[PDB]
């Protein structure tokens, strides 16, 4: 039901492991989750913060398979579903009591220093939190947004809300000041909540219902919260710590260099400042944390599990979609392979285009390489054999100039804008080549089914 | 020798020995492909259906063991390389003897390596016909017969030309050795001294060839002047059937083997395969020459799943603006190895070369696609390269993913996150107590 049930589940399957020795939440948390991570291995719960009480919690999502399981399945395959689901898409119960409130703390007794904040980079600016479910209400309206920020620790009550202006949380502020000058904008913060409620802030949902609701989907159950002590948000009531508080209109600080999911550092900026007026937590409180950084991190591996959801979307609007792959390697949405069943001169054309248009998810996706059915998107090996014997470079490369980028893409030659390449690696037909085509190599599915068989007892 | 090598191999975790029946007929090849794309050992088939001999592939599966074969640890040496034989009189390989109409070749496990292929194959045989050595694949037409397929320009070729001018009418001996020691099998690649001391030979014993005396089996013969047969179509190092085409006919008198004799074996189909993980360990024998030339490159690598030599991965100290233009331009000029390499891509040296996921790293935060692509028509290219729109004439593509310098950008690169050396020390030194696994 909450997030202790998760961890007394995956500590039974060996998917926990405490560590009892001293580790500073000062860099070397981060060490050990990065070899952890790169290995497959478990979740990690620090039970000995140097500095502190509070455990600390880290590489929860680290496999996919985790991602599964805090969905409620067995296997990584059962995404595909919940992609159904939301294409089909064009409840939450009020507590009076709450965990998340057993112990309060308010105006000059917040002290955000007593928390295991970790700081993930020998060059980042400061300490960071980063799994924090931020949640805001507009005014022309009902809804609550669910965002994930990262938040710099600038005082003992004062920190950074880095929300980038095409996310909700940043539309929800600057509507306010606009209908409301001058008037505090209120917000809240939810760290440790059960696991389907993080998985659908992550995930993305159509406004016919709300974030909450999708959540109470994945679990079997409506997901419970409770009204925030200090303002009208709802928070959800199992939440281990929860931050209160609000946003002073017109105060900014400057934010990083902070390492991010691309392997380099962001360089400084201005963002809004959020002053905390509550912190309310649990009796026995864990404190959850991640990092970004050279890829595979956590985000990443996340974003790898999220991208099964779009595949049965993709699908239904290009039935000519065999599988569909965002290696995690390009920072896990700069590239993406794509296999299909060809049907016609010119065809990956086509559904390049369609990978740059349908999705917002993929607006910003540099290089899109087009194949085959018998290539499997998801090995270099085959996909590097069919590009080097299907393409002729000028023939089969398309470019287009002056596109929508990330304005944090250093690597563009002006912000925010720059170019893109498909690459179409498809046997070609008559009239794209007048040679003879080469016939590929097939196997027999009978041998490879025998092999299937006999594989364990083989013992190699 | 041979068996040497294999009993070193298994007591390192290098050989498997698999005792249930399987089939020469395509089984063998399924098995043998899944084990080298996951890196696993070398095998050996004591018991293929049908047959008594055991079958053995994938031998030089692995760089590193292509490198225990020319008795080192490090493929490193090869780069040194960048920078006579003992006749002995009797021998292991002649223990048995079979001629006339004995020879019977369907006795022997010859793999038939995929579902189109033309017939069974002989594809690890070193062929003797000045001495010169060659690697043709051999397609069984009979009880006595293979097809030699060796192209024109290749030293066997080139003596049967020579031989049918100068001897008309004569028939033209030829032998093929099959499972020698792994000393001569590398040795290629236009006598090769990588274990340093002599090759021990035999003499043939119905010509004047001679053979490696460790080997497991050998073919005595000749090529009737003018007999040749269709070939094919097989599966080849491409991933595609090659169409059908005709070439010499060999016939055995003679077939001689040891006791308890192995046959070794291998097969060529969609990289990667065993060949080509024998053509990256043997290229760095140009890395140095390449150096010599341009001491900006730290490292240079043709991943086998390019068939080869269609892709390179190069990697560089960078100078100036525009460096990375040099250096492709080098690759696709300097040497004739490269003349005919599709795709180039240049690095920064803070990328391994053999690691994609550094690779495409660099490529997705370092490019901007229009600005970094550089495309060349109406270039050299293979004429059996049926992707060129007409045959021996094609593009090719250089992709620039060097950090950018001023001139090259007008914006503020990105600082790579390095990581602290000492957080990492301790945490090398309280590894072992964490416990994780």
């Amino acid at each position: 039901n909450d997030l202790r049930d998760f961890l007394t589940l995956l500590e039974q399957q060996g998917e926990l492991k405490r560590i009892t020795l001293p580790v500073d939440p000062h860099l070397e948390i981060t060490e050990i989750a990065d070899r952890t991570l790169r290995a497959g291995g478990p979740a990690l719960l620090f039970e000995n913060p140097k500095g502190y009480s509070m455990p600390v919690l880290c590489n929860l999502f680290g496999t996919p398979k985790r991602v599964a399981m805090g969905m409620g399945q067995e296997d990584v395959s059962a995404l595909r579903e919940v992609g159904k689901l939301l294409a089909f898409l064009k409840p939450t119960k009020r507590l009076r009591g709450a965990p998340c409130q057993q112990k309060i703390v308010s105006g000059d007794d917040v002290d955000l220093n007593r928390i295991p904040i970790m700081t993930c980079w020998p060059e980042d600016a400061a300490p960071l939190i980063t799994w924090g479910l931020t949640v805001t209400r507009g005014p022309h309206k009902e809804r609550q947004n669910l965002g994930i920020y990262r938040q710099q620790l600038i005082g003992k009550n004062k920190l950074i809300m880095r929300w980038l202006s095409h996310r909700g949380g940043a539309l929800d502020y600057q509507e306010w000041c606009a209908a409301h000058p001058g008037e505090r904008f209120p917000v809240s913060v939810a760290l440790g909540a059960d696991p389907a409620t993080i998985l659908g802030a992550v995930t993305p949902v159509p406004d016919t219902l709300s974030e909450y609701a999708f959540a109470g989907l994945l679990r079997g159950t409506k997901t419970e919260v409770v009204k925030c002590i200090s303002n009208d948000l709802e928070v959800p009531a199992s939440a281990e710590i929860v931050l209160e508080g609000y946003i002073e209109q017109g105060e900014t600080a400057p934010e990083g260099p902070y390492g991010d999911h691309t392997g380099y550092y962001n360089e400084v900026d201005s963002f809004p400042v959020f002053t905390v007026t509550h912190i309310t937590q649990r009796e026995d409180a864990i404190y959850h944390s991640t990092y970004t950084g050279r890829p595979p991190d956590e985000p990443a591996v996340l974003g790898v599990a999220l991208n099964e959801v779009f595949v049965p979307i993709l699908q239904k609007q290009f039935p000519e979609i065999v599988d569909f792959y965002l290696p995690p390697e390009g920072c896990s949405y700069r590239l993406a392979v794509v296999t299909i069943k060809k049907q016609y001169a010119g065809h990956a054309k086509r559904v390049m285009m369609g990978v740059w248009s349908f999705l917002r998810q993929f607006m910003y996706t540099k290089f899109v390489i087009v194949c085959d059915d018998d290539v499997n998107a998801r090995d270099w090996n085959d996909v590097i054999w069919a590009i080097t014997t299907r393409m002729d470079p000028a023939r089969d490369t398309v470019l287009v100039e002056n596109t929508p980028i990330d304005y944090l893409d250093f690597a563009s030659p002006v912000s925010g804008l720059g170019s893109k390449m498909g690459l179409d690696a498809t046997n070609k037909w008559p009239g794209e080549t007048q040679r003879e085509w080469g016939r590929p190599i097939k196997k027999d599915p009978d041998v490879v089914a025998h092999i299937d068989a006999i594989w364990d007892e083989l013992a190699i």
